[PDB]
């Protein structure tokens, strides 16, 4: 058995993909529209889904935002240098909650934990 | 770069660990109390954290339950036989909601089972 992915609902799919690709160097693994269900999915990550865990992003066409709650914690990502990742995210105008570990917020306010490689 | 883990806050850490270890065959990778912060965390998964993504579970000592929103979706797990894992989860008393299936953990977090493939 293996963990395949976490799924997060996003108010704006392209806004979410722009963050994961620019701030986090992720690649779009697959993307599909479901008019029958009025939703779109995008899988993003680093390796192909057959090799590693990915992040699934869902946008429901009939929604403009979601209730977050305080149950969901964060997504942790291993990075080469947390300070460079942080500085780049701030340069792109993204919220850096705390700044070797650091925390980013995606456009929907989901927290991303940056864990510098070799910790 | 790689995804290390998702983190979820649980009302009862023992109840969460019984689900993840017995219904989903996960190994308890590590567990640590932090008296200074009045919380405990546990890491669960299949491979060691250096090789694959894990799941982090947190319990805050001063909390009895968490506000669950509709933003967080689910955690998907690859299984050898979805109908077998499903039936075992049911045999342990866990709910199986509406080859892919959906389980609910003790806090109501959804687990998507995807048969390998
Ligand atoms: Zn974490
Ligand atoms: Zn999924």
């Amino acid at each position: 058995m293996r963990i395949l992915h976490s799924m997060l609902r996003v108010a704006d799919l392209e806004a979410a993909l722009e963050f994961y690709t620019r701030a986090l160097d992720m690649r779009l693994l697959r993307r599909r529209d479901y008019p029958e269900g009025r939703f779109t999915l995008a899988f993003v990550g680093y390796q192909d889904e057959r090799a590693a865990a990915a992040l699934e992003l869902t946008h429901n066409w009939d929604r403009d935002g979601y209730t977050q709650g305080d149950g969901y914690g964060h997504l942790a990502i291993e990075v080469e240098d947390a300070a460079v990742t942080c500085a780049r995210a701030r340069a792109l105008g993204y919220r850096v909650t705390r700044e070797v570990i650091a925390f980013l917020e995606d456009p929907d306010g989901y927290k991303v934990e940056l864990i510098q490689k070799g910790t």
